[PDB]
């Protein structure tokens, strides 16, 4: 009679799951860190596109849908034993989606917001539900490992500006979008492991973890280290942007204080998602040194 | 002349006579008051999404998106007065007073309440052009045209005077919301009209809207719900014409939706305004 707390309070299972339908892609992350292949998987290719960590889902999951509107037909087809989905979408089709198996619900900001802390308390919350709980704190220790060897790299090799913003860019109606995150967030959670320092927005936090907005918002952090992830094809970013004074004329991009990690990297994911990111870090900033 | 705008202070020695817009609100600003314009951003879907009764001539030249206006153009027209928003002229502010006077606002300057800058900054481009008179006219036209308004919502009264607005699109193919907050420029308005915003209550976005998904509107499930398709319509319906969470929505399998016609500028200036009053109070009444 395990018991699971999660956003939307409580659900208790009678054993752990092993047939399990996930509908948001760091859930799924979260799965396969702990060695179990979903039976079912909303949006698996552009998952595999843009979250692309080492455990990939097998081609035995079948393509729930979109994360938008997930297809309740073919979820029941399966018989899972649970589901797990973001509070966000799912208290939207709650009862629906109850009715096929117990749900699972967890929201980003649980906990004061800090995405990490969340982040890390939903993955250990669904290693319980799996029966997984001790490949869930290997998993876990081998994140904190990865965040020590990390901010390792950034002390022998110094820099003065810890100061450091963070985007995650795209194109939308054919404008770049930034997603510059705030100290809540998860990735910038990281980059204070390695003694960084965010420097978009001070105490400020925003529930979600980040600003959408555009190149003009980047005037105030210009200063800073600039740490980007377009997670869109990149080729019209640019180009709608090297003409732009805006974006030529930033100082971080003059001073070559710009460091693009890989469109791969979905910083809203896991425990894979976030190693990947700090040692993706720690080795793009101290490449000069 | 001496006016006031969001990145400090500037002096015209004369009224402006041969200006340079790079924002709609601020172009229907400078129209509704007889001054056209000498160069402007992005004619053809400005005239199709804002749709000003003023409209500019082809006197006036496209000098670009309002983006990136390739300032080439716009320093070929040895401009009186350049107008654009602080927001999108800060990356560029040098290069613009290289050129000409150059002014810049921002929403923000009225601690937001983009009603309260709107109006402010309307009166300042009236001053800097010279057409005061005339900015007293559309201002009063318009505090005449939400009168109306407000009083045609009590002529039927009304119990859920409840509203939540929002400008609607799609992104990614994602039906995504703009839902507007306590002080943006739309809801002053209807506050004015009687009505009262349910999203996010006593709580001021910078930005006047949050953008988001469908997923947010069951927050304000119980009120009235009015929207802008800022897109092609066939495509708006695109993904929760058989959407849960769109369909179990209240309001609208009871049919409290009311939909605004899709050249209606939110984020315009004193005739975009009035025009979402009358608007509202029409589809409201209905």
């Amino acid at each position: 009679a395990i018991t699971i707390k999660h956003a939307e309070g409580e659900t208790k299972l009678d054993k752990p799951a092993k047939k399990v339908v996930v509908l948001e892609w760091v859930y799924s992350e979260d799965l396969l860190a702990l060695g179990v292949q979903p039976v079912g998987m909303a949006d698996i290719k552009n998952y595999n596109k843009w979250v692309n960590t080492k455990t990939k889902p097998s081609k035995d999951v079948v393509d729930v849908g979109t994360r938008q509107q997930p297809n309740l037909e073919e979820i029941s087809r399966l018989k899972p034993d649970l589901i797990i989905t973001a509070s966000f979408r799912g208290k939207a089709i709650k009862n629906e989606l109850e009715q096929i198996a117990p749900t699972v619900m967890f929201d980003p900001s649980t906990s004061n917001n800090d995405h990490f802390a969340e982040m890390t308390e939903t993955f250990k919350q669904i290693a319980k539900a799996v029966g997984k709980e001790e490949e869930g704190k290997k998993v876990l220790a081998d994140m904190d490992k990865a965040f020590a060897d990390a901010k390792a790299k950034i002390e022998k090799a110094d820099l003065k500006d810890k100061n450091i913003a963070m985007a995650q860019a795209f194109t939308a109606k054919n404008v770049p979008t930034f997603r510059i995150l705030t100290d809540n967030s998860l990735a910038l959670q990281v980059t204070k492991k390695l003694g960084l320092t965010n420097t978009f927005e001070a105490g400020k936090s925003e529930p979600d973890g980040f600003k959408q907005t555009t190149v003009e918002s980047l005037q105030s952090v210009q200063d800073s280290n600039f740490i980007y992830i377009v997670a869109d094809e990149d080729n019209i970013f640019d180009t709608q942007l090297k003409g732009n004074p805006a974006w030529e004329e930033l100082k971080f991009k003059k001073e070559n204080k710009m460091y693009k990690l890989k469109g791969d990297t979905w910083i809203f994911g896991g425990p894979e998602s976030a190693t990947s990111l700090a040692t993706q870090v720690a080795d793009v900033m101290t490449a000069k040194k």
